[PDB]
């Protein structure tokens, strides 16, 4: 009620009015990820909230043993909240040019996209590669899937949904991969997942789709943040731990009171008004990893963090707060835990990577384009290579590889053990044997040629945990006067977690909302909704056939398309199914 | 080839890099409407282009008897390509705010709405006001038409696809006269315009859908982009007749060779290299228009103008510039000509306006929110009055009214002649007896009370002349290399003419085009493909009724229906039609 959805151009290059009051108001926002900033952001710009009344607590202050690629995942053009913040970001590296500038001439100048991405039995590509392999019985768990309504879908996991035909596919190969998703993963979030992007599936088997900033996701876009809200004048608070924020729930409102810290050791409290605002990201995929090295695996743990500690404390007094147990507790032990940072300048393995994408790893382009899979490693295993270097003062003759592995409980083809238990050195000669490298030379090249950096993650899979209506606060839960939710456990219509787009359209409904500004907010993409993206849909997912070779082999259907073929003849509807290649 | 069409926030904030070469190049624009003043600011903006190379030839010099309303049609939220351009233009009304700034903030701090859209038997509300009255027939025909291939309607009538059913509609008198369609008008037209707007159906009647300028459209478009582009040097060259554009038509290229013109009456001419562009504005509906008083009638006409010799001088050259005649040939003598604007200072009509409308003329806000429509004139008049004052330097106890007529060769009601034969105050007689005016004041407040001029404008409806694929030129036609056709007899896909937005779309392709800009063009609106906004039109054309009422006497489609909602139930689809008042 205090927002509303648009989407054209005239929402989105009109300014709100100054918002009423915010001369008195403030804001707190708990955490320094991407959704803490993203909101200073829109406060500064469309709050217009004066600089000095906005406190960012960062638990972290103002030594790894080599450089760590981290999330690192791609965008597409259809972050339309994302690209809202980012065109008013100046950029670091250009001059008088947004990011959105910067990033949108580099993925022209150098557009993505994969030349291999999937390698089986030590580095040949996959024989299928570039087809779905789906049979019409998959295609219609698929559809049938989207069809069900999602109040429908608490508790349901993928393997609920869909059967054999499905999980032999190579889009399950593709589409698992490239998005994390575990077989008990949330039907839920799958379903948003395929109704989200289904505009690009024709970018699916090879990464067309997927746009790149020209570092890793620190250098391109936090510092660019941070140095946008410091030039404002924002406040950021270091070496603050919030434990908790007393909230009042009445029958009537719901108010913020007291923000509880511990400063730099000091136990203090900081007090609120009804007019001082407090952004909240509750819970963490990062919180309590742990780091190994060349020669040490990062250490496994269960530690529940601050930030766990916080979203419980928060539930304690209202289940509209959600439910954090469902995301950070009885996450199966073959989960995804262990990412890995291989860096090298030996030319033997630089050299066979470029055989196998078949680009210089160190041209200081796109080199794999995305993951590569390795459809045959027992982790089940996949490997990047972003734009070389990815850290600005890295030497031009290294490249850093990022590694990781979907089941962690399982013993490695060459190193015979779960992928928790091996140092850095151990993941890199596993992933060196599934390059084919000659396996007298994996133990010399991994421990002395090359230094891998692995992290355990206890919680890296919590967004996709299996979940119910409820279980994640609305942005601004009923009656909520000067608190608000954001980031990827916050709850928020259509929209897909695990994505830098939801982080921002959560703190840019958060801010709208509290402030009550009179300006549109971007809906999320309305391409599951569009006919043509439809059609185009359906022709990609039966490998690129019209609706007669679909239909072909069954007389019930082969009947029913004649029937409405002979009504449509003619018409408006056949030329757009002949334009979109379905008739 | 030399464009591409986006949609989304990722290409709307983005900004395209120089063009290759346009340090090298110059443009000429033909005429001083919207188009050419669009394409230029584009040239400055997104082509890069110095303003000193930018040369607009305009017929006119650097006396009417009273004010005259022009165009003064209103716009929307998906004038996509409009509102590109208006968001970088500075008001000049508001200190560090754009034109679309300011008209976002006037729509809705002053939201336009008909508090009474038609109007009857001397001054009385229609009864049926706010509903469509089309019966299934009526609505089955709408829908066929847009179901029909816009290349099978060449010059097919707007009667050759409705029968009587849909002509006694109230949705066909709300049609038609906010639109000014004529029955003999291009169905090909008309189709475009029902898929164009069809997201505003539940805005028809009511004009909730409508956005307008603070003052009449010269003053708050035309002179914001006229002080822009003086501001980058662009030169105006005034009391240039453009006669012919010498083109060379090859087998492989179209090239502009000479500009020949008639400058303060001396013959000249311009030479043109391939770096030097020209954008012909090809027709006008303005032409060879004729002004009356408050005495005396506009003096009909044929005569054609500068603009359309030109046109013809260029389709002598080539079938693939188009086909003037179309368009200002056979004009039928019943089509509208005569539009009046009639102002007064005077209480007895403004209190009378203020009974009908339901608002104050002089309160500066929304007054009829659009035209009112007299559905019983024999004129088919049509009037509006628009927030007051118009004109910046009018009189704050004035108002002027805009009145037009459908029907040109027909006795009036009250006046017993056609319009084209009545001066101002007889035309303004014929309207205060509409209003309800006694009859023995109605002579002299037309005559001594009012002011009113009347203008004669023999090619006003030619836009929606029946036409042929091919009767328009194409933006850039095929092979062209420096040249152009920008406005409302220009070709592009699905957008309709009669409209600013259209002006700026041709404009802005005509530019990206010839300069090869690396940015995309925002398509026309997608909303005849978006499902959900198809759900709600079929609820607003059955004014109102669910799937069960809609087809509730007809067995036929009340079971194919019943077999439909068997399929469908407890799926998404049912919450789709659900939530659009479908089921
Ligand atoms: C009713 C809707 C039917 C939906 C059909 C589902 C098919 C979805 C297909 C897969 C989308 C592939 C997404 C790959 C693009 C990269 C994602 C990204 O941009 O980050
Ligand atoms: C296949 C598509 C079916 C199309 C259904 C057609 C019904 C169209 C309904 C009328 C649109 C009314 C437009 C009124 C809004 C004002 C126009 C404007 O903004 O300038
Ligand atoms: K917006
Ligand atoms: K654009």
């Amino acid at each position: 009620s205090h927002m509303y959805y648009s989407y054209g151009n005239y929402e989105a290059f009109a300014r709100p009015k100054k918002p009423e009051n915010v001369e008195n108001k403030s804001a707190y926002l708990i955490g320094s990820g991407l959704a803490s900033l993203a909101a200073a952001c829109f406060l500064i710009r469309d709050g217009q909230m004066e600089g000095s009344k906005i406190h960012i607590l960062e638990e972290l202050p103002k030594p790894l043993k080599g450089y760590v690629v981290r999330g690192g995942r791609a965008m597409e053009n259809h972050f339309e909240c994302l690209w809202d913040l980012f065109r008013s970001i100046p950029s670091l590296e250009i001059d008088n040019a947004s990011v959105l500038d910067e990033f949108y001439w580099l993925n022209k100048e150098d557009p993505n996209y994969s030349r291999c991405r999937v390698i089986e039995k030590q580095g040949q590509r996959l024989v299928t590669d570039g087809d779905f392999t789906l049979t019409k019985t998959a295609i219609k768990e698929i559809l049938d899937l989207c069809l069900t309504n999602e109040e429908d879908l608490d508790d349901v996991k993928i393997t609920d949904v869909f059967s054999d035909d499905f999980f032999n596919s190579n889009f399950w190969i593709y589409w698992k991969t490239m998005f994390a998703f575990e077989p008990w993963h949330s039907a839920m979030e799958m379903r948003r997942y395929l109704m989200r992007f289904v505009h690009h599936i024709s970018g699916l088997a090879d990464f067309s789709a997927l746009k790149f900033t020209k570092y890793n996701q620190y250098e391109s876009l936090v510092l660019p943040m941070v140095e946008y809200l410091k030039s404002h004048g924002v406040q950021f608070e270091y070496d603050v731990k919030v434990e908790d924020i007393k909230i009042d729930v009445t029958t009537s409102q719901k108010i913020a009171r007291e923000i509880l810290i511990d400063r730099n050791g000091n136990a203090e409290s900081i007090k609120l008004t009804i007019n001082d605002l407090v952004f909240v990201t509750n819970g963490s995929i990062t919180e309590s990893s742990t780091y190994g090295d060349n020669d040490t695996p990062a250490p496994p743990t269960d530690e529940l963090g601050g930030s766990w500690t916080l979203w419980k404390n928060l539930a304690r007094q209202s289940p509209e707060f959600g439910n954090p147990d469902k995301f950070c507790q009885n996450i199966p032990k073959k989960s995804w835990f262990v990412s890995a940072t291989s860096t090298t300048n030996n030319k033997e393995i630089i050299d066979t990577i470029e055989s196998i994408c078949k680009r210089d790893p160190l041209a200081g382009k796109t080199v794999t384009g995305g993951i590569i899979t390795i459809n045959d490693s027992a982790w089940q295993m996949s490997f990047t290579i972003n734009r070389q270097q990815q850290f600005k003062d890295q030497p031009e003759n290294e490249i850093s590889t990022w590694i990781y592995a979907l089941y962690s409980d399982v013993n490695g083809d060459y190193i015979k053990k779960p992928i928790t238990e091996c140092s850095g050195n151990e993941i890199c000669q596993e992933w060196l044997y599934h390059l084919g490298v000659s396996t007298d030379k994996i133990e010399d090249l991994a421990k002395h040629a090359s230094n891998t950096i692995p992290v355990y993650m206890p919680y890296i899979t919590s967004y996709f945990m299996t979940r119910a209506i409820g279980d994640r606060p609305l942005v601004v839960p009923h009656q909520s006067q000067n608190l608000a939710f954001i980031g990827n456990f916050a709850e928020t219509e259509r929209d897909t977690v695990f994505t830098t787009e939801y982080s921002v359209r959560t703190a840019m409904e958060a801010v709208y909302q509290l402030l009550n500004i009179d300006r549109g907010i971007p809906e999320v993409i309305n391409s599951p909704f569009d006919l043509r993206v439809l059609m185009d849909a359906i022709y990609e997912l039966n490998d690129h056939q019209d609706l007669r070779e679909i239909t072909k082999d069954s007389k019930m259907q082969k009947l029913a398309l004649a029937g409405f073929l002979k009504k449509i003849k003619g018409t408006y509807i056949e030329s757009l199914l002949k334009e979109h290649k379905l008739l």
